[PDB]
């Protein structure tokens, strides 16, 4: 599934609703902390909304139980993420990933 | 993982080798038989060579398993498919597929 270990609280109170669209930075790593992508490095937040399969499951799961303005690391299994394929060039089979969010804002 | 159950069978000489291309015709569906897509209909085959991260990990390790002329069921468990994730506005979460594959040749 998703783990979910909080860096920076959020606000306690505005959690992510189906049909909202989550604004956020992310760092994506394996889980020995190889960066292979972060929308920080090109100074261009990441949008998506839920409940539309936008994003693998892990991330489906475990932004919606975070708050604004929080940060956490998300810790996927590869289930909920590209499994035994992995994804070409970038993350080998059954690959746990970690990604390391903010949630900065919800429209 | 994939199971293979022979619909009509091939060569059983000529099994696909890692960089050779493997020329295909399949259809897709989920278990219930419904149908969500077949390079029969485009009537053009679809090619793919293993050992690159082309196709998910059930086909490169089901059609491994078949030698040219075969014709055979592929059915695929998620992990070795799309997961927890599904494929956006295709298939859902969680579900097992089963492809009909012919292995028309090997260039
Ligand atoms: C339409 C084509 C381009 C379109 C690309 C963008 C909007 C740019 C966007 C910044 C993606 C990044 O581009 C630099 C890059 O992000 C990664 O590096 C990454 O960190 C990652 O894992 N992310 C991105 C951050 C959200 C979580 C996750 C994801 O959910 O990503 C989604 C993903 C790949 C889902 C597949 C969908 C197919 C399902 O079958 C499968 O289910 C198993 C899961 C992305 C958002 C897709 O919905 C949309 C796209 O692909 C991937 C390693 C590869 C991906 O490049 C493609
Ligand atoms: C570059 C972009 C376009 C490029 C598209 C084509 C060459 C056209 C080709 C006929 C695809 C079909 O287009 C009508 C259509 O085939 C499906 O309908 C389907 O029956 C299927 O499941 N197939 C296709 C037959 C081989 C097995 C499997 C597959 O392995 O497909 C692969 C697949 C989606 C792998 C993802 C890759 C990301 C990994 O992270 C993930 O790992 C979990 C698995 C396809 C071949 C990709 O390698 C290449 C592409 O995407 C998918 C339901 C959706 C897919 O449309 C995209």
């Amino acid at each position: 599934g998703v783990q979910v270990e909080t860096i920076s609280p959020g606000d306690g109170r505005t959690f992510p609703k189906r049909g909202q669209t989550c604004v956020v930075h992310y760092t994506g790593m394996l889980e020995d902390g190889k960066k292979f992508d972060s929308s920080r490095d090109r100074n261009k937040p990441f949008k998506f909304m839920l409940g539309k399969q936008e994003v693998i499951r892990g991330w489906e799961e475990g932004v919606a139980q975070m708050s604004v303005g929080q940060r956490a690391k998300l810790t996927i299994s590869p289930d909920y993420a590209y499994g035994a394929t992995g994804h070409p060039g970038i993350i080998p089979p059954h690959a746990t990933l970690v990604f390391d969010v903010e949630l900065l804002k919800l429209e």
